[PDB]
């Protein structure tokens, strides 16, 4: 699906 | 499905 | 926090 | 906190 | 806290 | 606390 | 506390 | 305490 | 935080 | 099913 | 089924 | 069934 | 059935 | 299903 | 934060 | 922040 | 799907 | 899909 990664 | 990862 | 909305 | 909503 | 809602 | 709701 | 609701 | 409800 | 919306 | 993990 | 794990 | 584990 | 474990 | 992981 | 909107 | 909009 | 990564 | 990376 869609990807959002927050570091 | 959709992915959200929060570090 | 962070927001991801998938329609 | 963080929000992910999947419709 | 964190929120995940799946419809 | 944390929230997960599955419809 | 933490919440999980499954419909 | 913690809550889990299964319908 | 950061925003990603997918229609 | 859906996955939410809170550390 | 659905999974919620709270550490 | 559904799983909720609270540590 | 459904599982809830509280530590 | 959908994935949300919060560290 | 940063914004990405996908129609 | 930065903006990207995709129609 | 769509990708947004925030460092 | 579309890509936005923010360093």
């Amino acid at each position: 699906g869609n990807n959002q990664q927050n570091y």
